[PDB]
């Protein structure tokens, strides 16, 4: 797990690595059993959801590293009628502190709320591992949208 001092992000702040993808040009050719196989060529997929309403889906890996791997791979990809393309998405936090070129967020601590704060200690991947938020630490994307909890 990502616990690292990051003392050189602006004050008052944390640094925080997506583990999320989103998918573009997803038609209805492109389904769901395939981008898993795809994707599971570079790690875990932990969660998967396409649209195709919206011709995009969203893909979380367990390791930001495989995300990584992923996002660099299957950029571009033609495929059928279309050509998937794999962009960095934002799962956590203020999507405009979200850094949509890199998939790094830096957060200024007011900005996170009592959800967000309750997810990064919680998390069972990423976050803070069961530590409390301090400023000038990195870290990865939290498992997020659970019960505010500490028992379960």
């Amino acid at each position: 797990r990502r616990f690292e001092r990051d003392p050189t992000i602006p004050p008052d702040s944390i640094k925080v690595y997506s583990r999320t993808l989103f998918l573009g040009g997803i038609t209805r050719s492109v389904r769901e059993p395939v981008l898993r196989s795809m994707f599971e060529r570079f790690g875990s997929v932990q969660s998967l959801i396409l649209n195709h309403n919206y011709r995009h889906g969203f893909l979380k890996m367990f390791r930001r590293d495989a995300a990584e791997k992923a996002q660099v791979a299957m950029e571009n990809v033609p495929f059928a009628d279309t050509t998937i393309r794999t962009k960095w998405g934002v799962g956590f936090g203020p999507r405009e502190c979200s850094d949509f070129s890199t998939g790094i967020s830096v957060i200024p601590i007011r900005l996170l709320t009592d959800a967000d704060r309750t997810w990064l200690v919680t998390a069972e991947y990423g976050g803070t591992g069961g530590l409390p938020i301090t400023p000038g630490i990195a870290l990865d994307e939290p498992d997020i949208e659970i019960g505010l909890g500490i028992s379960s």
